């Protein structure tokens, strides 16, 4: 009934790492970095890989910080979404065909260039607690419900 | 945007009371017992008049245990409900032209002839939890969607 996918968020002491997505699903839109998951690989090595193909970073330590299950009207499969964090990484962030990498002062996070859903638990993850939730979509814009709640454990 | 109504369930150690409605809002149903909290007077006092004239039994102690708001679809005025337990009651129930009251054992509740939204936070009230839920009809069967969870302030 669901898919999994992990999404990666760079977070240091005054700033965070976000991506411009050039083509495809959610471009024009500011996110962090993530995928699918694939056959025979754990959902954070599938983490690391997507950090890496998708920002040009290289991450040693992943912290889990959240789940999110993403339910968009008209489509059978829910997607569920694991969410790491990082501090610590090692190269440059490198702009592609796909992805153009920005780091953003933690006040000036572009919400509003965002998907809806993280300004619910983008919140959260800033000030480092772990959270389950659950957005019903219609379409890409508009959540029609959805539940919240931190978590002591992901 | 909100009407403010109370709750009550008279429950003690091995059984818990609820009223059969014989007409009106949800007649063939089994519930606790409540109404509408008029002008001047406190929900707490309300509680209890509508306890006292719905089932017949006195109350002296009520506790706040929980807290539901209901919205249904097509109306614009949710029902904001707040729900009380009592185990210490005087006089016995009565039935009249509007309500039969009738003590069910604990492994006995009558679920499938209750409101659905009892199937999930009266579960709650019975192992003495106290709760906030949000709940989504659409007519009076069917549950859209909602939230419940437990809290430590009602
Ligand atoms: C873009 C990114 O994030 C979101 C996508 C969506 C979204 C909306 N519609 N669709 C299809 C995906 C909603 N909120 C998000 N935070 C994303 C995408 Cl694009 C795909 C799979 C994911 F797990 C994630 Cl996490
Ligand atoms: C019957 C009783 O309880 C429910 C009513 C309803 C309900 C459904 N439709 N309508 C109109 C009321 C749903 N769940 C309940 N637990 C009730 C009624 Cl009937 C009216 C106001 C209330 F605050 C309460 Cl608490
Ligand atoms: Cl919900």
């Amino acid at each position: 009934a669901s898919r999994l996918y992990t999404l990666v968020l760079v977070l240091q002491p005054q700033r965070v790492l976000l991506g411009m997505k050039k083509r495809g699903f959610g471009a024009g839109r500011w996110n962090g970095f993530g995928g699918k998951v694939q056959e025979g690989e754990t959902i954070e090595d599938g983490a690391r890989r997507e950090l890496q193909e998708e920002s040009g970073l290289t991450v040693d330590a992943l912290h889990k910080v959240g789940q999110i299950v993403f339910e968009f009207v008209g489509e059978p499969e829910l997607m569920d979404v694991h969410v790491f964090c990082t501090d610590s990484i090692q190269g440059t962030p490198v702009e592609s065909d796909e992805m153009r990498p920005c780091w953003f002062q933690l006040d000036q996070i572009p919400f509003k260039d965002m998907w809806p859903d993280d300004s619910y638990w983008f919140p959260l993850l800033l000030q480092k607690k772990k959270f389950h939730g659950y957005f019903k979509f219609q379409g890409q814009d508009t959540i029609l419900d959805y539940t919240l709640r931190e978590v002591d454990t992901v």
